[PDB]
């Protein structure tokens, strides 16, 4: 028993990112924005999710996200990230704390869209205790 129709995912991240495309293209409706009052009222309405934090350009204060991030906790966030940032210890310190997946720009296909979809299952117990 398991969940394969796929659903939503906010991505608090500026920048057209391709991978975007293989998840919307595959079903996912995809929420996006880059200014974070947004996100915490669409979150709010949304619910629970998947949240894909982009943290591969210098373009959040990294403050802005996990200020987000810490305030929806029953988001299931992923953290996508250029490679050489797997060498920052601070970057790896909040996907550790703070996400529960994360992967790197050139990714095929069906990796890309195995990780998101293996969150189907939690995102369906999430959803079962929202109403909290």
């Amino acid at each position: 028993k398991m969940d394969s129709v796929p659903g939503s995912l906010v991505v608090v991240g500026g920048t057209y990112e391709p991978w975007l495309s293989v998840l919307e293209q595959v079903g996912w409706k995809c929420h996006q924005c880059a200014d974070l009052r947004k996100v915490d009222a669409l979150l709010e309405d949304i619910g629970p999710c998947i949240g894909i934090v982009d943290l591969s350009h210098d373009e959040f204060s990294l403050n802005g996200i996990a200020n987000l991030v810490s305030t929806h906790k029953h988001v299931r966030w992923l953290a996508f990230i250029r490679e050489q940032q797997l060498s920052s210890d601070t970057i790896c310190q909040f996907i550790v704390n703070f996400c529960i997946d994360f992967f790197t720009a050139p990714i095929p296909d069906a990796q890309l869209l195995s990780t998101i979809g293996h969150q189907l299952g939690m995102l369906k117990l999430e959803k079962k205790v929202w109403p909290t």
